[PDB]
């Protein structure tokens, strides 16, 4: 059963990394997790619900990975926390560049896809901004940028500036270099006074 | 002659300021400029071509705005230098809002936007990482982060929350906070050591 729809989503994933989703057809889905084209269409209504799932897994697989961090800080100065951090977005979505890349595409077209990445980016910037807060509560930070616009610009950079370099994109950072330019500017900006 | 051609891109982008460019037709745009469908087609070869053209006019023109300010430094402080610079992009981009919104969307699908884009930003960032070199070498600045990587994190940075902000996107800043956010983050992560 979910075998199959598990199939299913491993034979987009791997589709995707030669070629976009308007040049996968439900027949190479369905032909790649061997079965029918009707069977395919009892697990899923499209290829777009395909990479909708595919996005959902990703998203939810970096946000579970935050959430670990957030109950077991490691033990280190600042600057590595915010690395740490930084890392779980670096390391998830570098390890899915192909559905990265499908995903940022389909926002423009998917309602369902724009308000999945919408939600996550709220949550996101939400809990930067409490980090940041309580970075200044307790005499740590300065009192500079209201701390949710202040984290809201910083998560859009990285939105971008990541999927620049995994997508090997002109301009970018090189992607050996990206995570160190990324917690500099996230350092320099919140305890910069 | 090149009235016509004013006429038909004035039209493209009056449109542009209440549906997206798939929901504009040829016989729109020639019927909004006072011409027959032909008659447009000796001007443009689509209506993606004029997109190309309006979008070809707002980057020369931010570009001509930075090239004169660094023609003629503003007697300031150093902050108050980087966010006459930025203003030129939150000036130019938030005054021609419906084409920055359509020109951001066509570089997934048009190769002459997506070359033009890529074409200003590597020059907008070498001139960022040449400030920033500057600075250094006067001894304003610390050697910190390699300037050209540190000047392509700030600008995709710029070009992506300016465009979340003009687009009302959620999340974004707001638009009215993002010239003040934008330049924190580029003075503390420029001078910071
Ligand atoms: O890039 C990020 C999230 O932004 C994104 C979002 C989507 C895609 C993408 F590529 C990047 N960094 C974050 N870091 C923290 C953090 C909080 C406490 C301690 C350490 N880090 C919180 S959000
Ligand atoms: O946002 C920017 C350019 O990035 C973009 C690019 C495209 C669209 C967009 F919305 C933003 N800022 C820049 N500032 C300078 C600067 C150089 C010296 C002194 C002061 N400023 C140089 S590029």
């Amino acid at each position: 059963g979910d075998d199959r729809e598990l199939a299913i989503l491993a034979t987009a994933e791997n589709l995707l990394e030669d070629r976009p989703l308007a040049d996968i057809s439900v027949d190479d889905l369905a032909k790649g997790a061997g079965i029918s084209r009707p069977t395919f269409y009892f697990y899923f209504p499209s290829k777009e619900a395909v990479l909708l799932t595919l996005l959902d897994r990703v998203v939810n697989q970096a946000d579970m990975a935050l959430q670990t961090l957030a109950e077991n800080p490691a033990d280190t100065d600042r600057e590595n926390m915010w690395r740490t951090g930084i890392n779980v977005f670096f390391e998830t979505f570098g390890s899915h560049k192909a559905v990265t890349r499908a995903g940022q595409a389909a926002r423009a077209t998917s309602v369902e896809v724009a308000e999945l990445w919408s939600t996550f980016m709220q949550k996101w910037i939400a809990y930067t901004a409490a980090v940041i807060d309580a970075e200044r509560d307790r005499g740590a930070a300065p009192r500079t940028l209201p701390a949710h616009e202040l984290a809201t610009a910083l998560n859009l950079m990285n939105e971008r500036t990541l999927f620049a370099s995994f997508a090997g994109e002109q301009p970018s950072v090189p992607e050996a270099r990206v995570l160190d330019t990324l917690v500099h500017i996230w350092v320099t900006s919140i305890y910069g006074e």
